[PDB]
RNA sequence: GUAAAUAUAGUUUAAAAACAUCAGAUUGUGAAUCUGACAACAGAGGCUUACCCCCUUAUUUACCGAGAAAGCCAUGCAUGGCUUUC
C-alpha cells in the first residue's frame, strides 16, 4: 500500500503526472500537483479530493518550486515520493542543407531547461525536504523518480534537444542515487516509449493509428495507467535504486 | 438442354463523380498536399451523320401431346362410364 504517503508530482495536471496522481490519491496517498498557473490543475486537484493540492510552480524557477515545497509541507507535513514528469517537447532538425535552416538555440536552450534543469532543481529542493524524514524501518526516507524518454536511447530525426535533455537525465540518475545514498533516498528514472497522453492524442489518427502499430507488443499507445502502475512499483519496491526501466512494449524508435 | 432476363475487372451510386490503386517528394505539423502513372460499363460484327440490333460465353429464375357432335348405362336440367365422326 501507500496510504498516508505525500507525493510531490510535478507536471500533474495533465497526461502521466496526473495518470500518477489519480493512481497514488486513489490508493490512499497524498498529491501535491506542482504544475504551471495556466495548465488547469487546479481543476485537477479539485476533482481527485481533498487529499490533493494544487502548487502553480515553474520547475525552472527556485523559487517557485520552493514556494510549492512549502505548500506541500505545511499541508500535508512531509514529502515522502516525487514524481518529476514535468516537461516540454521540440522537434527540430539541427542543420536543414535544402533550406539552409539551423537549429535554433532558444529552442534546445528551453528544452534542458525544462527538461533537465528543471528535473534537477526539483530533485534538489525536495531531497532537502525529505532528509528532515525520519528513517522508516528500511532506513529509507523517500524516493524520486524521473521521467526520461526512449529518445534518450534511440532518438529519431528532428529529437536532438529533446534526446540531450532525457539523456541528460538517464546520465545523472545514478551520480544523484549515489549521493543521496547516504541520506536515505532512492533515485529511479522510467523511460516510457509512446504513450497516449495530450503529447500525443493531439495528432491525427493516421499517425494515432501508425504509431499503435509500430509498438510490437501491445500494439497500442501506452496507458498513463501503465506508467502510474510501474511509478507505484518502484515505489514499493526498496531495491529498485539507480537504474532506468524502458516502460515503451518493446519499441525500438526508427530514424 | 430451352425462354426470359441480367453482365460496371478495385468498390459504390449515378448515367460522370466519390472512395480507392502505383512512382517520386526529409513535409515545421492543412502532406487534409504537389509532380506524374492508370482510367475501356462481359467478348466479338455492321449501319444510317445519330438512331439499333444479330451472335458467343458467364449468373439467376420456370420448363413439352386429346376439342366438339350423336347414341346408350348410373347418380342427384347437371355429373360419371362407354360406343361412331372429324
Ligand atoms: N507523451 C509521451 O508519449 C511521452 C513519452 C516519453 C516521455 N514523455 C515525457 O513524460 C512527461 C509527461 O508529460 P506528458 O506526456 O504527460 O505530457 P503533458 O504535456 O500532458 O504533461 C506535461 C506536464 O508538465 C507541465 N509542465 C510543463 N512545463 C512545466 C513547467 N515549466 N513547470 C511546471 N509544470 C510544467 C504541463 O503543464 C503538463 O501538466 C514529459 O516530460 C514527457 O516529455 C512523454
Amino acid at each position: 500500500s501507500v496510504k498516508g504517503l505525500v507525493a510531490v508530482i510535478t507536471g500533474g495536471a495533465s497526461g502521466l503526472g496526473l495518470a500518477t496522481a489519480e493512481r497514488l490519491v486513489g490508493q490512499g496517498a497524498s498529491a501535491v500537483l506542482l504544475d504551471l498557473p495556466n495548465s488547469g490543475g487546479e481543476a485537477q486537484a479539485k476533482k481527485l479530493g481533498n487529499n490533493c493540492v494544487f502548487a502553480p510552480a515553474d520547475v525552472t524557477s527556485e523559487k517557485d518550486v520552493q514556494t510549492a515545497l512549502a505548500l506541500a509541507k505545511g499541508k500535508f507535513g512531509r514529502v515522502d515520493v516525487a514524481v518529476n514528469c514535468a516537461g516540454i517537447a521540440v522537434a527540430s532538425k539541427t542543420y536543414n542543407l535544402k533550406k539552409g535552416q539551423t537549429h535554433t538555440l532558444e529552442d534546445f536552450q528551453r528544452v534542458l531547461d525544462v527538461n533537465l534543469m528543471g528535473t534537477f532543481n526539483v530533485i534538489r529542493l525536495v531531497a532537502g525536504e525529505m532528509g528532515q524524514n525520519e528513517p522508516d524501518q528500511g532506513g529509507q526516507r523517500g524516493v524520486i523518480i524521473n521521467t526520461a524518454s526512449v529518445a534518450a536511447f534511440e532518438g529519431q530525426v528532428g529529437q536532438a534537444a529533446y534526446s540531450a535533455s532525457k539523456g541528460g537525465i538517464v546520465g545523472m540518475t545514478l551520480p544523484i542515487a549515489r549521493d543521496l545514498a547516504p541520506i536515505g533516498i532512492r533515485v529511479m528514472t522510467i523511460a516510457p516509449g509512446l504513450f497516449g497522453t495530450p503529447l500525443l492524442t493531439s495528432l491525427p489518427e493516421k499517425v494515432c493509428n501508425f504509431l499503435a502499430s509500430q509498438v510490437p507488443f501491445p500494439s497500442r499507445l501506452g496507458d498513463p495507467a501503465e506508467y502510474a502502475h510501474l511509478v507505484q512499483a518502484i515505489i514499493e519496491n526498496p531495491f529498485l535504486n539507480g537504474e532506468v526501466i524502458r516502460l515503451d512494449g518493446a519499441i525500438r524508435m526508427q530514424p
